[PDB]
């Protein structure tokens, strides 16, 4: 009967811990398919996941690794290390990347790349700082950054919004009338970005992507994203709003290896998300929906997603405003 769950709180504590050890080893594939680009190199390894990203670097024959991480964290990577008898080979530096000091430069910087890498400014701030201690001749992994956009139809996921702020605020609640906040409550419940699985056969149209590289990335670059955008429209009807994926890809010297899942036919990203529009527009097939996401970092430690979009035949105009702060998990 469909229940809405806050997304980072959703899955149990063996899930969550099952979930990093599929992930992670998705990163040691990635790196061991590419060891050349590990091989006798030096490696700057930035903050978090308990330095486990160094010992696929040590897997892959990394000559010397530099881990930099909290002191809380740096200690058990400091146990890992000893107990792995891996002292030659990584050194962990505790702090952080601009206020600490390595006594060299590095051949490949290595951050993994959970969520709370992608959607956190600082996280990524930081590893771009790292490239101070990056050669020229360096490589960083992850080595971009995809955002997918598609328009999608969904009746069902619209109307939703309306039935909740309707059974709350039009009955009185305990005698008192709450029916004047029924379009702030709507209004509210649209700006909840929604994380769900959906059948792609309610794309409107083929997505366009947009790209960001790590490697050319200057200081400020992420701080603000703008994407625009022009789709032509497969199918009529309703648009709803726009699905977004998230991906980081690795591009070695062998293969470049996407991260959160890979493309070659239709299978599943682990970051995805859709955002309604206020108002539904109305496209034909052969028409052309345009318009321009912004992503900009917020207060609380993630990013605005401002949506705007517009039919070009017939000058209907609708948007949204959304923090990703807290998804929410559909279940249906």
């Amino acid at each position: 009967a469909v229940q809405y769950f806050q997304f980072y709180g959703y899955l149990s504590q063996q899930q969550n811990m099952m979930q990093d050890y599929v992930r992670t080893g998705t990163y040691q594939r990635a790196i061991l398919q590419n060891h050349t680009d590990f091989k006798d190199k030096i490696v700057l390894d930035v903050g978090c996941g308990s330095g486990i990203l160094s010992f696929f670097a040590a897997q892959a024959g990394a000559r010397k690794i530099y881990a930099v991480e909290a002191s809380t964290m740096a200690q058990h990577a400091e146990v890992l290390v000893k107990s792995n008898n891996l002292t030659d080979r990584i050194v962990v530096i505790p702090g952080k990347v601009e206020e600490v000091s390595l006594p060299e430069q590095v051949d490949i910087i290595i951050s993994e790349p959970m969520g709370y890498m992608l959607f956190n400014e600082r996280m990524l701030e930081s590893y771009l700082h790292a490239k101070k201690y990056l050669k020229p001749s360096g490589n960083m992994f992850p080595t971009i950054g995809d955002v997918h956009l598609a328009p999608f139809t969904d009746e069902q996921l619209y109307m939703e919004q309306f039935t909740k702020a309707n059974f709350w605020y039009q009955p009185s609640f305990h005698g008192v009338d709450l029916s004047a906040l029924r379009g702030a409550a709507v209004d509210e419940y649209f700006r909840q970005p929604v994380v769900d699985t959906f059948d792609i056969r309610i794309l409107m149209a083929k997505s366009v992507k947009y790209t960001v590289n790590f490697l050319e990335a200057k200081e400020g670059d992420l701080h603000r994203i703008e994407i625009p955008f022009k789709f032509h429209m497969l199918h009529s009807g309703l648009v709803h709003g726009l699905a977004f994926w998230f991906d980081v890809a690795f591009i070695g010297s062998i293969m470049t290896v996407w991260l959160s899942t890979a493309p070659t036919e239709p299978l599943t990203h682990w970051y995805q998300v859709r955002c309604l529009f206020q108002s539904p527009l109305f496209a034909k097939a052969g028409d052309t929906l345009s318009g321009t996401c912004l992503l900009i970092a917020n207060k609380r430690q993630s990013y605005d997603i401002s949506i705007v979009a517009q039919v070009d035949q017939t000058g209907s105009k609708s948007s949204n405003l959304l923090d990703l702060k807290n998804p929410f998990f559909r279940y249906t």
